[PDB]
Order: structure tokens, then C-alpha cells, then sequence
């Protein structure tokens, strides 16, 4: 329960919201958040990509959005 | 139960403190905690960004809190 | 359930797609996924080498991949 | 049960011993224990700060401490 | 249950394969898996050090193993 | 059960071996094994530091030992 990553993610995967996730190791990635899970989050554009969440450290928006 | 971090975060958003996360590589972000969860945090200012737990350092507050 | 790393992998593994896996270090490793497990993938070319999911950041397809 | 982490910490705590928490990123922090629990730690100075556990390598007091 | 990782560890140990382990900060390792658990594996040559396996990166044979 | 770890560390620490612990961000720590648990080692020489598993790469014996 009381959830706010998923919400979150759920949004900017339904509105289409292109985003930045920026990884641990300095790479930052582009594109939308086509599916997400527990461990994973699936970003496309040229192909979906697959990233582990132990890898990712903030999720950046390129618009505001709401909850 | 004996929880800190809760109270710690709870109190940030609260009263709109102004904080520092510095990350596990090196990147300090600033914001305000508009929000968080089990495993994130939401820092707000020009868009809301959903930042992992795993990969935050330490939170600093730009002004003493008191739990 | 609801799992989405699992197809995803799954389909990889069935289509012998090839993949560039990305590790937290900046290594880039390439090859098939053989096989899959709960903390491992294991990446076949030359020998077939186990790696360890925490030290992945993304699975980069060669191709895309449909669920 | 059989904790040693907790002992250690509460201590430093009671004690007010000077620390140097070294964090995974090189960082070095300096201050004392003001509190901890399961995920972070605080150490106060000039304002108090949490440290999450899983970003420390190391707690080095300034002082031998006993259990 | 369904594991890869335990099936995998054993061959290299059993048939006393040289392996090159390749930790997360980049230091490649080599030896024989002497022995392995849960979180860490044992690799032998000089001495017998243990390696925490949330450190490694990728485990790869000297030579093609068969599961 | 079926643990290695605990048996290797108590070994170490009843025989009083010197040890080098070799952290993820390339530092090299050296000692001897005061105590450990669940989640952290004390590491002592001139005073007694507490180690975070997580942060430890590989143990590493300045002697053979045998479990
Ligand atoms: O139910 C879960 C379990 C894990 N995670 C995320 O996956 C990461 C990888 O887990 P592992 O490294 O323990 C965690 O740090 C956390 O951010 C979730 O979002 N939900
Ligand atoms: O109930 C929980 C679970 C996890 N975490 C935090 O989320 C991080 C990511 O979890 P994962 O990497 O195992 C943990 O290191 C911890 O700081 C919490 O604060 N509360
Ligand atoms: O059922 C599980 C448990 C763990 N993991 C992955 O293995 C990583 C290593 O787990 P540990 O570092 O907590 C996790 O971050 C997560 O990506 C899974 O895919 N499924
Ligand atoms: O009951 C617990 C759970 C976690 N941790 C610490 O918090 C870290 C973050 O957990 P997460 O990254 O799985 C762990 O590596 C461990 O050092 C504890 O001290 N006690
Ligand atoms: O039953 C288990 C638990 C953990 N691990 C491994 O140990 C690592 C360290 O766990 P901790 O960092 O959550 C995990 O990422 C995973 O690769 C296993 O192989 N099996
Ligand atoms: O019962 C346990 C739990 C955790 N760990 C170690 O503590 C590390 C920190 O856990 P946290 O980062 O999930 C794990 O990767 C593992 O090496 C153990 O040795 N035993
Ligand atoms: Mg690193």
C-alpha cells in the first residue's frame, strides 16, 4: 500500500511523458517509461531497454506533472 | 516501528524545508521534499523528480530540524 | 506475478537476440542471453559467463523485442 | 537478535564520541551520532543529517570505544 | 528452487575450473572457486579470500562449462 | 545453515590472522577481526572500526587458513 513510485511511474507512462533517467554510474538515458515492474522499468525509443531499478537515481520529467 | 527516517522526512516536507541530497555519485540535488515513500523520495522545484533511496547518500537540511 | 523482467528476458533468450548488457562500472558486455535465473543472467558468445543482475544497469537489445 | 551494529552505535551515541563516517563514494563525514535506526543513521554538527547506511563503507571513531 | 547460479558455481568448483571474477570496482580476480554459499564465494590460488558476491560483477571460465 | 561465511570470519577472528578488507571504492583496509554479525565487521587495530558488509569487495588473509 501507500504507494508513490508507482503512481508516479504509472503517470508518466500513460501521458507519455518523455523523461530523463539518470543512472548511478554518471549515464543519463532518454525516452518514455513504456512498462514498469518491480525490479524494472522498460524505456523506449529506438528499442526498449530494459533498466534495473538498483541502477537508476532519480527520475526527471521533461514536463511537471501531478499525481 | 522505531523509525527515524519517517519522522526525519515527514518533518522536511512539513515545513518546506529547503534540502541537499547529495548522491552515491557524487551529484548533489536540491530541492524540497514534496513527498516519499518505501523506496523514494519526491524532490520538487522546476518539475517534481522521483529519486531512489538506494542511490541517496545523506540528506542535509539547509536549517536545523528538530524531531 | 505481474512480472515484466521475465518475458522480457525470455523472449532474448527464445529469439537468440543479440543484446549489449551495461554494467555500473561502464563495462559493455555482448552477447546471447542463454539462460536467466532470480540474481543471475548468464550471456553466452566465446564461454558462457554469469552475470550478476546487481551489477547491471540496462539490457539494450540489438533489435526490438515485442511481449 | 545477536546485534553488534546496534551496541556499536548507541555507544557513540551515548558517549558523544567524534566519528569520521567514510562514505562509498570517498566522502568523508565528521560528526556525532545523535541517533540511528534501521536504514539511517543521523549525525548532528552543524545541522543534523541522515545518513543512509547502505552509502557508508566504514565508522571510525576518534576514541577506542568498549561494548 | 529454478536456480542457475548454484548449478553453475558448482561445475567451475567441481571440475576446479580456473575463473576470472570481475568485481564492480573494476579489479579483475582470478582462482578456483574453492567453495560458495548464499552472499559470498571462496576462490583460491595463494591464499583462500572471500569474496562478498553483491561485489562481483561477472564470473567468467577460463574455459566453455556444461550444465 | 549451510553457511561459509560465519565459519571463514570466525576463524579469522579466533586466530587473530591479519587480514586486508578491500572496499568497493578501492580502499584498503587492514586489521584484525574483532567481531562481526548480521551486517557489519569489526575491524581493530588502533581503534575498532565498524565495517558495512555491503561495502566490502573481498577478504583477504595475509595467511592460508582452513575451516
Ligand atoms: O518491491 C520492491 C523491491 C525493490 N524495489 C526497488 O528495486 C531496487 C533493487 O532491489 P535490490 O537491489 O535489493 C530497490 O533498491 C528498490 O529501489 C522496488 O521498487 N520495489
Ligand atoms: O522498508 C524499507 C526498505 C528499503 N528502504 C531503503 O531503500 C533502499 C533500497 O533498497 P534495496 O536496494 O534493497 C534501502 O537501502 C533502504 O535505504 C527503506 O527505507 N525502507
Ligand atoms: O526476486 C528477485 C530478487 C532480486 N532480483 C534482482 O537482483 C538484484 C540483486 O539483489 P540484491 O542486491 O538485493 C536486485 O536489485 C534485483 O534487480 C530480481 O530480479 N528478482
Ligand atoms: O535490519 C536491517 C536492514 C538493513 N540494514 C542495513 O541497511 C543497508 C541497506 O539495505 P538495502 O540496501 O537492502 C544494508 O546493507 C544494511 O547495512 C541494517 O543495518 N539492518
Ligand atoms: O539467496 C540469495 C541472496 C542473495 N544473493 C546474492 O547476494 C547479493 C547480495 O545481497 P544484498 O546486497 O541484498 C545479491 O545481490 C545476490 O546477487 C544470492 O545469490 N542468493
Ligand atoms: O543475513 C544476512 C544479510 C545480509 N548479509 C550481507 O550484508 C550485505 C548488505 O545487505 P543489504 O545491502 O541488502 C549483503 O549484500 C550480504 O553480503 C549477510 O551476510 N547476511
Ligand atoms: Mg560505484
Amino acid at each position: 500500500g501507500h504507494s508513490l513510485q508507482d503512481p508516479y511511474l504509472n503517470t508518466l507512462r500513460k501521458e507519455r511523458v518523455p523523461v530523463s533517467i539518470y543512472l548511478v554510474n554518471g549515464i543519463k538515458l532518454q525516452g518514455q517509461i513504456e512498462s514498469f515492474a518491480q525490479f524494472v522499468i522498460l524505456l523506449k525509443n529506438t528499442v526498449s531497454q530494459m533498466v534495473y531499478k538498483h541502477a537508476i537515481s532519480t527520475v526527471v520529467p521533461s514536463r511537471p506533472v501531478r499525481l
